[PDB]
């Protein structure tokens, strides 16, 4: 019968099998990393993603996505960037505002003969945290960290005039005080294939 | 006296004064772009950062930041991508939920004398509207645009293996449905520069 024989039609691990383990990799599952990790990736990135919640025409929370330049400030246990976006009104109660803010490096994109293993070289931290306006000399002083580390040499001051009063009055800078955060990597050399469908082609991986 | 003398201390307007104009380039104010150009730079991009709100400890909805491939489709009016990064509970109410969706180009940092004039040359694009998980061929389908767009000549089902029904059982399949959208460009070939600092070195501009 049709029934039976789709059935038996309808109906193997690797999972399991001898495998290479280097001892000295992380275990940790989800692609996680360690705190240490995390550190450094903030300490040698430049470029950030914030998101934090403005209210909408509809009343609800809604997030903005800013890509902007930042110092972590490991010390203070802070981050700092400067940005002059605003929606209307924050989506916050207080002083101070929920922000969370995104570090990657993205290398390259893997291809794979099979559909699923397709990915993307990627390392990458979430940090959450608490967000408030500096004032005066915290400002400056921000100012100075985040200009100097992005510009690695420049010396405000020397290479650049002193930041002023007026610079202060037109500038929103901000510290993001870190709560947590959360670090992921997926940096293979190769993507995962399937040894039983054909083989991708020198033009791939050449 | 000292007031009156420093109040004679406290005490002009390139704003005003002769420069050369473009007349095609962009008259929108604060760097905003057109909705062509936002269609051009989503057609072209292959990474985005995507926000969704989550419910926090505290009861408060905040939002993550995920990295991700992605493809836009005009016809259809969404922008597709697969991710399975999840928190406890979305902060929506819905077979959908709100999403921002950032796109940018990231050029070079750009020095200046001027401390407030450092900047980075960028093109950006915020995406606001509606998540909703795709199941079935439009799972697959979008699965296979997405797969196709960001590897420029792998066609599935020839360079890869047929997506199956497991595949889509383990993948989470986005169409982010689009409200409306914002795009900034600030794209110069310097910074700004203050005359009357000593002008940067070789080193910087050279």
């Amino acid at each position: 019968s049709y029934y039976h024989h789709h059935h038996h039609h309808l109906e193997l691990s690797d999972f399991y099998d001898p495998r290479e383990r280097d001892p000295s990799v992380s275990r940790r599952p989800q692609n996680r990393q360690s705190d240490e990790w995390i550190r450094e990736l903030l300490l040698r990135g430049t470029i950030a993603r914030v998101a934090t919640l403005w209210q909408g025409e509809d009343g609800a929370a809604f997030p903005f996505i800013t890509p902007l330049a930042y110092a972590y400030r490991p010390e203070q246990g802070d981050l700092v960037y400067s940005t002059n976006v605003v929606g209307r009104l924050r989506a916050n109660a207080g002083q101070g505002h929920p922000a969370t803010l995104e570090v990657s490096e993205i290398g390259q994109f893997l291809p794979s003969n099979s559909p699923l293993e397709l990915s993307v070289q990627y390392r990458s931290v979430m940090v959450f945290g608490t967000a408030r306006v500096l004032a005066g000399e915290d400002a400056r002083a921000a100012l100075t960290t985040l200009s100097e580390r992005v510009f690695p040499g420049l010396k405000v001051g020397e290479t650049t005039r002193p930041i002023s009063e007026d610079d202060l009055k037109r500038t929103s800078v901000y510290s993001l005080s870190i709560d947590r955060w959360s670090g992921k990597e997926n940096w293979a050399e190769q993507a995962i294939q399937e040894e039983d469908w054909p083989a991708l082609g020198p033009e791939w991986l050449g």
